[PDB]
């Protein structure tokens, strides 16, 4: 009929008709494509499908170590199929999970930091059973990963999807994230990008502090039950206050940001099995905060303000005052993280390391999936090596999929 | 077998194997895809194919003006098919060509300036027959478009492809473009991106001036004969010398650039007909010169040099000295063009106008093909509106196709 097109800036929509008159239509510039999303279930995974996938993964796993172990491999293959026809699903051995979590990461086409893929702490919470236990595991994760500034990459894997109506899910987009409130005077305080979720939290019994940087609460759902609201212990949320190395009025903007970048709502697919709850984290890249979180119009939007305090021709696009401001903001962020001894990386050194990663990856296993639109930084694109690098974007497995917003598809006793 | 991947930065190559283990492989990040290229011929266009295309175009054309002219439409349809079965091919009426050139432009998914699509001078050189006449038409084009700085968009359409072995072709990538020479001391002077073509020119009897900014000659081929070398009259090549509004040492870098951005080697497809020679031009966008031509490693590469003269920590990526330098370079360019009264636009105002264009385009004809990777500026991407804009990239018609390098596929009496 017609393809829907969204402008994530003004949130406006457009309906494309013309594409029909095409000749021989790329979905690359699409943020959330269905090919990347892995939705719900109602019944277990049809044995005919699971079995093959499961075998494939076990061959990948065993076909991983130098000088394999054929006996164990056969036995394992044997043991798994056996366990499958006896229960339907199956259980991965800790080592397979670890292998799975790293490989899935390794296969994340949108991750600039995959050079670290082998360095990953894996917390086994597959035995978790209640929301309080989830909350406890998450806190442990947040504490371990934060490590007082010296950030450590980590993932915590909760129970796998069984039937499809007993899914463990984190409703938050990320572990730490500020709240956004619609104020009475018509203005929006905090992170406008979370106005909805903040409200959902308000709705579930959360007390709004009406501030610019109130860390939203964890909204966990275990087994299949409704989500319970858990506030995050302030002692666990490390933050960096922003200050510019030259302009002393920067800190006057009273800005800050959390140090832990952790994705909360993705699904880990492996060997036919799927874990809809597996929060993981790495560390920040300056431009994420300096450019996206601070300069996006749909976000904190401090560009106009920084330009004025800089004495720039804020009313003349051609003056390139925006390019000037954004740069100082980016340096304030980097500066601030470095000063407070909190791990972070600039987009430049990041691009170089990815290029190195990619080089290794092609040698090692001839290939490395990569989404160019996502790997090129939001600023200074061609100044970066990855911009001049052609790359293929394909979905391997194990893989980390996006999934449907839990509040769209969910019961509610 | 395996997909070839090129890094246009270090020119290195990579062979992708992994993509085979894919699930449900995007070619978006590919510079020159075959789907966008339109190669050679040996025999005319099979009547069965041409006829339908021709009818389609004539319906588009007539189905263009408000309150159509059914009589003329039928007559025209009638007249064309008639002319087709009598000659094989057919001739477009000046108005159809004009309509075709604008629509093709309108359908260029990689053009940030399509808001100007209706403003276009069309030079009818379909009667051209010799290389000297091509040279004359080109000179006229260069003179008209340059207009002493007040740049005007223009295209000159030479004879259409007949059999396939009587093609008019410009061997140059663009009308004006500096030469690159491999020096005896191992260094490369001028534009390294034209080392090959410069040599080809040398080979065809061109005298190399061994300078940093020697405008390469026109290498025209008419009918089907070999290419003849025509040097461009210096009086016709307008240039802007670079100088920074604050740093007076900028002009000490002794830099400049031509004012006329004109593509020379593309092919215009319309109504089944194809014109392999139709140089066209618009005006420059600062970042093209300041960022790509001056800061690309494979080009003039003046970033390192500008950073030092700025007194930046040139040996510390994290300092973001590159982001600082690039900005001043961009301002020098804009500044210099403005000072010398030569049309140019900054990437910011450009992005805003495209967004407006796109808005109009969807309203008018519900859709507007757009290649995101090409529309987002090489620097300050997310600071621009088009970065947050989702878009579809499809090939309509009439369209401007890329084509195979003439020196790869050509006779040679
Ligand atoms: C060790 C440092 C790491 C760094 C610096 C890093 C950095 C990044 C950055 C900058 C993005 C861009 C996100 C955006 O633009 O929204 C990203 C995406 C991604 N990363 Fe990494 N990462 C790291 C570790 C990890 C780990 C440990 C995993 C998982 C095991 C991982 C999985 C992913 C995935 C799935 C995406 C896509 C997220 C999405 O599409 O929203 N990364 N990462
Ligand atoms: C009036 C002002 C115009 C401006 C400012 C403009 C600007 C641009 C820019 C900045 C690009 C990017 C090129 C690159 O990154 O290599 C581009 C591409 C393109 N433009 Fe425009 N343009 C204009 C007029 C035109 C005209 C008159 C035509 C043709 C009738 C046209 C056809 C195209 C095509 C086919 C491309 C793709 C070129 C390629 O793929 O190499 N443009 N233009
Ligand atoms: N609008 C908005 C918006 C979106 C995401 C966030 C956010 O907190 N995100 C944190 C996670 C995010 C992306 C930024 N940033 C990272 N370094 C990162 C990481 F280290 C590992 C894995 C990821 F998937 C990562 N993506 C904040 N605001
Ligand atoms: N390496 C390299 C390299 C490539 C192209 C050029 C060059 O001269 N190009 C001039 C034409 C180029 C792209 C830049 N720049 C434009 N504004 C432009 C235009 F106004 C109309 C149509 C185009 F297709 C256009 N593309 C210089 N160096
Ligand atoms: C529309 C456009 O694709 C989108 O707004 C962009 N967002 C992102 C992106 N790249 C990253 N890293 N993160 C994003 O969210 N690419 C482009
Ligand atoms: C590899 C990468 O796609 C390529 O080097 C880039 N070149 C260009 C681009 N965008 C424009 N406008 N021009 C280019 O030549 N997109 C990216």
């Amino acid at each position: 009929q017609y393809v829907r097109i969204k402008n994530w800036g003004s949130g406006e929509i457009l309906h494309d008709t013309l594409h029909h008159k095409a000749t021989s239509s790329c979905l690359g510039s699409i943020m959330n494509p269905k090919s990347l999303t892995r939705g719900p279930r109602d019944k277990p995974t049809p044995l005919e499908e699971l079995l093959p996938h499961a075998i494939e993964f076990i061959n990948q796993y065993y076909g991983s170590f130098k000088e394999a172990k054929i006996e164990e491999h056969l036995a394992r293959l044997e043991a798994v199929t056996k366990e499958i026809e006896t229960t339907g699903t199956y259980q991965l051995t800790l080592d397979e999970l670890i292998f799975a979590t790293k490989m899935a990461w390794r296969n994340a086409p949108r991750c600039i930091g995959r050079i670290q893929w082998s360095n990953l702490q894996v917390f086994d919470a597959r035995n978790c059973s209640t929301a309080q236990e989830m909350f406890q595991h998450i806190c442990r994760h947040i504490l371990y990963a934060t490590n007082n500034g010296n950030i450590r990459s980590a993932i915590t894997v909760f129970p796998q999807r069984s039937d499809g109506k007993h899914d463990f899910r984190l409703w938050n987009s990320q572990l730490i994230r500020y709240a956004g409130y619609q104020m009475p005077d018509g203005t929006i305080r905090g992170d406008a990008a979370t106005l909805e979720f903040t409200q959902l939290c308000i709705d579930l019994g959360w007390k709004p502090r009406y501030g610019r940087f109130d860390v939203l609460p964890l909204v966990l759902q275990a087994d299949g039950q409704d989500p319970e609201v858990f506030e995050i212990p302030p002692d666990l949320v490390l933050e960096v206050t922003m200050e510019h190395p030259k302009y002393e009025w920067f800190q006057e903007l009273g800005l800050k940001w959390y140090a832990l970048p952790a994705v909360a709502n993705m699904l880990l697919e492996v060997g036919g099995l799927e874990f809809p709850a597996c929060p993981f984290n790495g560390w920040y890249m300056g431009t994420e905060i300096g450019v996206r979180d601070f300069c996006d119009t749909q976000r904190y939007n401090i560009l106009e303000e920084v330009g004025r305090r800089m004495g720039l021709e804020t009313h003349t696009l051609a003056s390139l005052w925006k390019d000037r401001a954004v740069t100082e903001i980016n340096v304030a962020v980097l500066h601030s993280f470095q000063k407070q001894n909190v791990t972070i990386m600039d987009h430049h050194t990041a691009s170089e390391s990815f290029m190195k990663h990619m080089q290794n990856e092609y040698r090692a296993r001839g290939g490395c999936p990569a989404d160019w639109i996502w790997l090129v930084p939001p600023v200074s694109g061609s100044i970066t090596p990855v911009f001049h690098q052609e790359m293929l974007n394909y979905v391997l497995s194990p893989f980390y999929y996006y999934q449907i917003e839990p509040w769209k598809t969910h019961i509610w006793q």
